[PDB]
């Protein structure tokens, strides 16, 4: 059965007006913005973005790939299939 959410988990991440986007549950660094309560701090692979999302925009990556993870045309988008499929745990700094 699930868990919450916990850093390293690999998601797709849903914003207004965007696909459905490949994304990592970040750690936070000593010292770093903490994000606001009942949010996680969410890094989009490709653009290296970071944006603080709820669990009803985080779609669990295993599951959902075969419906979002195809290529788009939006900036980042393509970089992103391949970090999330070939490095997800890297450092994009
Ligand atoms: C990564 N944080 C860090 C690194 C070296 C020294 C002090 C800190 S802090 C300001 O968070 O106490």
């Amino acid at each position: 059965m699930p868990h919450a959410f916990k850093p390293g988990d690999l998601v797709f991440a849903k914003m207004k007006g965007y696909p459905h986007w490949p994304a990592r549950i970040d750690d936070i660094a000593d010292g770093a913005v903490k994000p606001p309560p009942n949010k996680y701090p969410i890094f989009f692979f490709g653009t290296h973005e970071t944006a603080f999302l709820g669990p009803k925009d985080l779609f669990p990556y295993d599951k959902s790939k075969d419906k979002y993870g195809k290529p788009n045309k939006r900036k980042g988008f393509n970089e992103g299939l391949w970090e999330i499929q070939n490095n997800p745990h890297a450092s994009y700094s």
